[PDB]
């Protein structure tokens, strides 16, 4: 047998797989358990400790993906397909995966943990988008990665009941974590240095661990991509949760919290699913039904109210957002809108498409968007009528909810490091309208450019290395220099543009669409 | 003994004039005639009446008296301030015109231009160095008539209501010197049906009313409308608020020692003119700038609605306009009480000054409106910057109170049968004496339509006196034809919103008067302050 496979932790022995790059083998432990399968009576309760296993776990394969939707928007297309479940769905899903260097470190080995997006209704960590051989052989790193419960599975909140609790997919995570900080020696990693990374929904768990004091003992620095706690999709209260939950019982056939919940636990899994979306108040893009829950647990306020209250002194953080983070979500509801054509959408389109993109606001909150992004001298214009409401979709949620946690964040004592995202992949099989669309920067991160079956060029081979090196140079040291990269500031508003070229240092993360979102929109809501 | 054509008789009686010399050759002038009975004690307040016939020969050979007004004292004996003050002794005897038209008088009908001063409705005269017709009437071959209207208190304190003091009399006399165009001007070898109105600032405002009032509408058949709309902010005020600031003057110089109106217009009718000016800006309801106590009135009369839905719901076929702003509007307007500003220094202001003067120059709006105007002209990648923050106070100024008051106006009469011209006057004059971080300051196009460069007393450059003379020449062809070309100048539509650049450089095209702007002021902003 290869010594080098087999590991002990706490609740048993390991058999691990040998695994090939270009650059060499690497060590991969992937489906470990790390909780007792949330299976029955368990479904919405917290995640509970892996109970000690005798023989040999066989961690050689991916272990299933817990329950969520599957896209049917484009079947077939790997632009979506790449997103969807690659291994077969199941409640019996909370397993964790761990690379190393071939043969595994004998010292102390910093440590990136990932949590995968998917707007908290879908995700897996078996994706090729996350294979971690790359990042492990080229950086010398140890990278797990884990699995949570998503959708109502994840998220139904009754809240005050005890029987669904809310938040509970980020209990999965933070169990992970704990997992890592007791296990993770084992392998050969260093548990005083560990790193949160995630995108989008990810981003937003990573931020959630930030502003959650249990959580914050569980690792040392953060990386937020295209996504943050304090957006308008990543959080929702008591009252719309609970009308959410209450909603989705009717849908399904159900009836006091204890005998709701009762019922919800006999329906198979699958049909909670066919009924998630039907949830929601309003025909909408970028908005999820079953998200995490303000009910002064995980969190003691919304992020917002945390963010503006903290000392982040001590703290480094690395957060970017992609060219076009809006194009992506236009295709799934925005009337007009579909990768097949050009999208040149009209007027009447666009401001049908600006109820769509800022769901559940006034018709003045509306009429203030069309306002700031409209070009009054081309109101009609198509092509501009596009962008601008991908801006709109895009500032929204992603990029103002982004520079506003950069600007508090670093006002308050942390240093904080920002990118745009600006390199359009090669191999990219959505259409050219869509620019640099949201999530098509986790592959460089993860150095899928490096796989030979693929065909990224040799330049996109040579940029995504600088991205792993940026990567991890600031899980190392906090910092991913070493043309500089200047700390993002308040004032100064610093970030850098990655793409082929040289870093390049700019100003502003979109700083006068993002002063309508964040600082006046927030006052005209309120009165 | 006497020269035929400095004698005119018109329907009250005969009157004599006298011969201008200009550097083009002579003029006639017919300066100072009655066409309304002074308004003079118990007539204070009331609407004019006609002036009554005469015998013997009235002499009209010199501006008459300036309607009684405040005197500004910002900068004393400073040329940019005392220019606009008054240069004939103050009188409520004011009610007189002025002719001039071509030396010899005109063998075939002449198209007339009408000017209407400005001065914010509070001040202003007809015989402003800067208001001279002489040029115009002998570079264009037009004749020229100004009026003196009643200002302050003696032509816009309005009881609404009430009989005694009714409101907006000021327009009543604009009115009526109208009509004594109308019944007279071919005496003197004008056209009365080629009749074109022009005025600035709130001389602009008045224009823009006689449009939207029917009775005055048949007096004139084109308008010129130069940094003024009847549609701003400070042109109007409602019933009640008119009222308020009535009854607080009275108040404030003991009527009643409010009550029946009778009684406290009777009280105001005995108090000295001077008295009443002397408490003219405290009735203001909050410390502004470009705000002004006694404004027309729309109290369903003279405007049947606010001008904002006459313009909106008129149609405007058969009509021509001509439309325009200067370069910096608001920039004058600061030194007024925005801190941080003089004519005197750099006027480098600081962010907290900035937003201080958001609520002076936006005076009587909710916090959130304010912070609505805070968001647009704030430079989030610069907010404290103090040069931009000079720029950035001034731009709310001018586009709150003309640029986007006047924007609204050339659109919608575009769009609603119309046609339109639109200009931004972008030259600095050389002999300007205001500071340079004013740029282009608002009024300072005025001396240049009238052609004042082309005096032999005063020092323009030669390029200045080709330039006045050419935009005499754009003034005329509109009066003439209702087209200032003869490089073009396009229409102004609501969707192109083409507009030309006057300067020493010849005409540029160039699209949307401010539409970023004043899309906020005139789209949005409304839709707020209604929720
Ligand atoms: C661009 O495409 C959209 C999407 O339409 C779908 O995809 C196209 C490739 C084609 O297969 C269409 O027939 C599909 O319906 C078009 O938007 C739709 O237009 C039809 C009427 O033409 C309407 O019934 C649908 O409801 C529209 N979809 C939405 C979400 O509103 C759009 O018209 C196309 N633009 C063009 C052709 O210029
Ligand atoms: C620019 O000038 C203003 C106006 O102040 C007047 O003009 C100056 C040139 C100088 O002669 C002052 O003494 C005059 O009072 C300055 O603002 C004034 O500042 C003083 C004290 O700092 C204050 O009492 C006044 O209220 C201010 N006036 C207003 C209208 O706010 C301003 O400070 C000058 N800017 C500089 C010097 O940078
Ligand atoms: C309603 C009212 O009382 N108005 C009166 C008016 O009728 C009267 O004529 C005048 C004094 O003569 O005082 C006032
Ligand atoms: C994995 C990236 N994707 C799919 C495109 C998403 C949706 N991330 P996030 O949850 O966006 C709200
Ligand atoms: C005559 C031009 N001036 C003086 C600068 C004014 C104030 N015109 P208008 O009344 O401005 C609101």
């Amino acid at each position: 047998e290869d010594a080098e496979l087999l590991v002990t932790v706490r609740g048993g022995r390991l058999r691990g797989i040998r695994l090939k790059t270009p650059g060499g083998p690497v060590s991969a432990f992937l489906g470990i358990p790390f909780a007792e399968p949330p299976m029955g009576p368990r479904r919405f309760l917290p995640p509970e400790p892996k109970q000690p296993w005798s023989g040999v776990v066989d961690a050689t394969t991916f272990q299933s993906v817990c329950y969520q939707y599957v896209d049917t928007l484009y079947p077939g297309f790997e632009g979506t397909e790449m997103w969807n479940p690659n291994r077969e769905l199941s409640e019996d899903c909370l397993y964790l995966n761990v690379w190393t260097p071939y043969p595994r470190p004998t010292s102390p080995t910093p440590v990136l943990v990932w949590i995968y997006g998917g707007g908290f209704y879908s995700g897996a960590s078996s994706l090729d988008v996350y294979d971690g051989r790359f990042l492990v052989q080229a950086e010398r790193t140890v990278l797990v990665s884990m699995n949570y419960r998503v959708g109502a599975f994840g998220f139904l909140a009754l809240p005050g009941s005890r029987e669904a609790p809310g938040n509970v997919g980020l209990l999965d995570q933070r169990l992970a974590l704990q997992w890592v900080q007791e296990n993770v020696a084992a392998f050969g990693g260093d548990p005083t240095s560990v790193t949160l990374f995630g995108e989008s929904a990810g981003a937003a768990s990573v931020g959630m661990h930030l502003l959650s004091p249990p959580s914050r003992g569980l690792f040392h620095r953060a990386v937020l991509q295209s996504g943050a706690p304090n957006g308008p999709w990543a959080t929702v209260g008591m009252g719309e949760a609970r009308r959410r939950a209450t909603q989705l019982a009717h849908l399904v056939g159900c009836p006091n919290d204890t005998e709701l919940v009762a019922c919800l636990r006999t329906r198979p899994a699958q049909v909670l699913v066919n009924h998630e979306w039907h949830v929601l108040p309003q025909e909408s893009v970028f908005r999820f039904s079953f998200v995490p829950v303000v009910d002064g647990d995980f969190l003691s306020d919304t992020p917002e109210a945390l963010i503006n209250a903290g000392d982040f002194h001590g703290l480094q953080v690395l957060v970017g957002v992609v060219k076009d983070e809006g194009s992506y979500f236009l295709v799934y509801g925005a009337p007009g809108f579909s990768k097949d054509n050009e999208s040149l959408i009209s007027r009447a389109e666009f401001l049908a498409g600006v109820r769509v993109g800022v769901p559940q606001v006034s018709d003045l909150a509306a009429e203030a968007v069309v306002l700031h992004y409209t070009d009054w001298l081309h109101p009609e214009d198509p092509a501009r009528l596009r962008e601008a409401l991908s801006d709109v979709v895009g500032d929204h949620n992603v990029v103002c909810p982004v520079a506003q946690l950069a600007g508090r964040l670093a006002a308050q004592g942390a240093r904080v490091y920002a990118y745009v995202f600006e390199h359009r992949a090669s191999t990219l099989s959505w259409p050219l309208w869509m620019g640099v669309p949201h999530g098509y920067e986790i592959e460089f991160i993860f150095g899928i450019p490096l796989d030979p079956s693929r065909n990224y060029t040799a330049e996109e081979k040579i940029f995504a290395q600088r991205l792993m090196r940026y990567w991890a140079n600031f899980a190392r040291t906090g910092d991913p220099n070493e043309p500089q990269w200047p700390p993002y500031t308040a004032g100064a508003q610093q970030y850098v543009s990655l793409d082929l070229r040289p870093l390049e240092v700019r100003r502003g993360l979109r700083a006068q669409a993002c002063a309508f979102w964040n600082r006046f929109l927030p006052k005209l809501l309120s009165a």
